[PDB]
């Protein structure tokens, strides 16, 4: 699949083939300075928002934090949240998802930063949305 190059933040787009095991998407932007104190990367099924496999969710907010969690027929599951924030408010990163049998694995500026296990079958994620505050670079497809 072709890159989405500068696409515009609210972006979706499709995941051609939907999510595969071994399957690689980079997301690659810029945290804004001054645009809010969240942003998410959203692995979904199609354009509605109600179905999203592994919403991520960077919160700059009660001394930086990441949600992880599924929202399944419109309702939001138990979070799991990791209490460190990889990313910094103005500043660029490099952010990679692999998709494994289990799980996903969750590379920030290339070293590991969570695993989130699957809650819902991976292979009807057939979306990609970003939203919040954040300009997109590129997200690309291995
Ligand atoms: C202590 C505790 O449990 N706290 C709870 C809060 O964490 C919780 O806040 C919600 O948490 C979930 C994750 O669990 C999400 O982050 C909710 O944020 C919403 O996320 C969605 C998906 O990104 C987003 O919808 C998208 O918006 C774009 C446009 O930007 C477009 O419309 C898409 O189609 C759509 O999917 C939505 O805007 C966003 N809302 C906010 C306010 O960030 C987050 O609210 C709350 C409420 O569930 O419960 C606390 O108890």
């Amino acid at each position: 699949q072709a890159p989405y190059l500068s696409p515009a933040v609210p972006f979706s787009g499709t995941i051609q083939g939907g999510l595969q095991d071994g399957l690689q998407i980079t997301v690659n932007g810029t945290v804004l300075s001054s645009s809010g104190t969240r942003f998410a990367v959203n692995f979904q099924t199609g354009f509605s928002g109600n179905d999203i496999a592994f919403h991520f969710n960077p919160r700059f907010e009660d001394g930086g934090y990441v949600v992880c969690n599924t929202r399944q027929n419109g309702s939001w599951g138990p979070e799991e949240r990791k209490t460190h924030m990889p990313f910094q408010k103005g500043m660029p990163f490099d952010l990679c998802f692999l998709v494994q049998s289990s799980d996903f694995k969750v590379m920030v500026n290339g070293i590991l930063f969570v695993q989130y296990f699957h809650r819902v079958p991976f292979h009807r994620v057939d979306t990609i949305s970003v939203n919040g505050s954040v300009q997109l670079s590129y997200i690309s497809f291995q």
